[PDB]
């Protein structure tokens, strides 16, 4: 249709995913947009193959490391909540692991990466039991504070000290509590027996259909399943957009700024550069999470800001997500594809995507 930005918007999209999944060999894809107080959910290709299934408004994806903001989104919650104080020691929230080198390490220092953790659990601790073993021996290389290094165990320790703080599971915390009363009424870290049939199938490295195993901790650090309509409004509600008091200040305010390293602002799991965007510095700035990098205190913390670009990746076996929005613009864009295909396309096609919406 001439004369409305819709036909434009979704000629933009068609135009760089069908290319992308052509040579990327991705089977499906859902990209949803919002700008001017409009939303637009695009849909392209197959759930499955076999049977096959075509990507539905209905569809799961796993978001893998997105699951991060909403452990970042609990803390928040546990804190404007006067539950839970950032500054304080892990140990102060877990006696288990007083005396041990988690009384050097904040609450804040697991919400940010850089506590110094490393970054994936080791393959053998299957239980509570070996898991507080593990952080009882455990020592960082460097003073907690003065590095940063990505890390799916101190993700889950924000998680878990979030979801104590406010007396209840992570899992009910986060299914009972958070997304309902964000209105996000098709995302799970569990997907129900009618839902199975819209979950769909990730595809790795042979093109075998798989699904994450959820392992200790798994939850906070990459347990989301989810539409890409449901993580639209997440980003609307992120951008104030949406009526849904306290929900709304603590999402805001995990767009705090508290540590810089290379060319991001670190915030409470969000992550930030400046805006207009530099997609050399995007592209850098979204090949942080295998290599430790110096990180230097912001404090005062930088307040939730408008003039930036705040976004996240996740990936798993088969799937890989990017979110990235811009406060001061109302804009944001959600990609979710159920096949890993490397971050620097995810985030070249949504700076091209966003850079084309005025
Ligand atoms: C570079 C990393 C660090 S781990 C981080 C994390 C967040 O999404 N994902 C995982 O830890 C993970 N599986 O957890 C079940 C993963 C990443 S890549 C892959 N084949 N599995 N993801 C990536 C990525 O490529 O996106």
């Amino acid at each position: 249709h001439a004369n409305i930005d819709e036909s434009k918007i979704k000629d933009t999209v068609d135009d760089l995913i069908q290319p992308l999944m052509q040579k990327n060999n991705i089977p499906g894809m859902s990209v949803a947009v919002t700008v001017n107080g409009k939303n637009y959910i695009y849909n392209y290709g197959l759930a499955a193959k076999q049977p096959q299934q075509p990507v539905t408004e209905n569809t799961l994806f796993e978001v893998g490391s997105l699951s991060k903001t909403f452990a970042a989104t609990l803390a928040s919650y546990a804190q404007v909540s006067g539950k839970l104080s950032l500054d304080q020691s892990v140990s102060h929230y877990v006696p288990e692991l007083r005396g041990s080198s988690f009384d050097h390490v904040s609450v804040l220092n697991v919400g940010t990466h850089t506590s110094g953790l490393q970054l994936f659990m080791p393959e053998d601790i299957k239980n509570t039991t070996q898991l507080m073993a593990y952080l009882k021996a455990w020592k960082p290389a460097d003073a907690a504070g003065t590095h940063r290094v990505y890390s799916n165990i101190g993700t889950g320790l924000l998680g878990m000290i979030a979801a104590k703080s406010l007396g209840v599971s992570y899992e009910d915390a986060i299914e009972k509590t958070l997304l309902p009363q964000l209105g996000m009424h098709h995302s799970y870290l569990k997907v129900p027996a009618d839902q199975m049939e819209n979950y769909a199938w990730g595809y790795n490295k042979k093109d075998e259909p798989v699904h994450v195993n959820m392992e200790i901790l798994g939850n906070e650090a990459y347990g989301i399943k989810t539409t890409s309509s449901d993580l639209l409004r997440y980003v609307q509600a992120n951008m104030g957009q949406l009526k849904l008091a306290k929900m709304q200040q603590a999402l805001t305010a995990t767009h705090t700024g508290y540590f810089k390293s290379g060319e991001i602002t670190q915030d409470l799991m969000w992550e930030q550069l400046p805006y207009p965007v530099s997609l050399p510095n995007l592209l850098t700035g979204n090949d942080m999470a295998m290599t430790k990098s110096v990180a230097t205190p912001i404090v005062p913390p930088l307040p939730p800001q408008e003039n930036v670009w705040i976004n996240k990746t996740g990936s798993t076996n088969g799937f890989g997500a990017y979110i990235a929005f811009v406060p001061a613009k109302k804009m944001g864009i959600v990609m979710l594809a159920n096949k890993n295909y490397s971050i620097d396309q995810r985030v070249t096609v949504a700076y091209k995507i966003l850079s084309s919406l005025e």
